[PDB]
């Protein structure tokens, strides 16, 4: 039942039609985990949607797992944005993928390639794993590991592009900063 | 090895920039089938139709049960409308929907609940009523089903209607293949 949003606006490079409608798409709908929900029929009272997964439902219990998806993803971006450094996260991929061009060309069969809808993952066990799980109901915080960055590759989550849509992640995501916010190790 | 249409891009209801996309998301994108289907072997190489989705192990193979799910749909929506199946169609659901108004409303319910790309369908087994198919290419073939009133949910199904999925469905596709050839001669 929050109310995310800011760093941003028209985020260079992908619009405000395309933000605040999916900024929306996630608090008009999704905070939808109360209604006839959490309150309402299916369970859980006291939660921190951080504690939906790993516990609840299924799917329909699991919109809530678009909250975290979504309000994450919003703090995983750009407008100020751009590739790696500042510490041992760098060195972390940097002999994990080995490289960064390599992690940046691989971190793609993660999200292009999964039919269908969810996010691809920078995550991490206890080490670095980069993680599929493209099905909307998939949160690698429901295992052992939790998450460095996402992407949402769920089709509004552009469209700005539409006969030819790759360029969506690349052309168009690169630009993302927060890797001060992705900046987790331990 | 698929190029074509019942139609030409549509006008009313369905844009012509809906139809340009979707029927080339279907085309020259869903050429992952014939990439992967004689080449190597699998054991694809022959097998009528797509008799490949009832053998089939997916994903970037089951591309087979969307080459299908697609070309399916097409025969599904027509310029000629009219939400009114004759009196033959009108009986079997006459009877099992309720009625037909009540078949609509719930066929609504399953369309819009197919949580994140996915499908609503009407089938026949000998045993009746319809079917939500939420997970990507779908397809009530292997289950054994066998009549079929498609749709799709996939976001990607409208650019129109933004967010709106049941205005676009629950709405515009009550533009059905007039209830002749979904009026079941098998
Ligand atoms: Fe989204
Ligand atoms: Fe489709």
């Amino acid at each position: 039942p929050p109310l995310p949003y800011a760093h941003d606006a028209l985020q260079p490079h992908i619009s405000k039609e395309t933000l605040e409608y999916h900024h929306d798409k996630h608090h008009n709908t999704y905070v939808v985990n109360l209604n006839n929900l959490v309150p309402g029929t299916p369970e859980f009272e006291g939660k921190t949607l951080e504690e939906i997964v790993k516990s609840s439902s299924g799917g329909i219990f699991n919109n809530a797992a678009q909250v975290w998806n979504h309000t994450f993803y919003w703090n995983c971006l750009s407008p100020d944005a751009g590739g790696q450094p500042t510490g041992a996260l760098a060195d972390a991929i940097n002999a994990a993928f080995g490289s960064f061009d390599k992690f940046k060309e691989e971190f793609t069969k993660t999200s292009v390639g999964t039919f269908g809808s969810g996010w691809a993952w920078l995550v991490k066990a206890d080490g670095s794993l980069a993680l599929c799980s493209t099905i909307g109901a998939g949160a690698p915080l429901t295992s052992g590991d939790t998450p460095l960055l996402t992407c949402d590759v769920w089709e509004h989550a552009y469209y700005i592009d539409y006969r030819n849509l790759r360029p969506k992640y690349v052309e168009a995501f690169w630009n993302l900063v927060n890797w001060a916010f992705v900046a987790e190790e331990g």
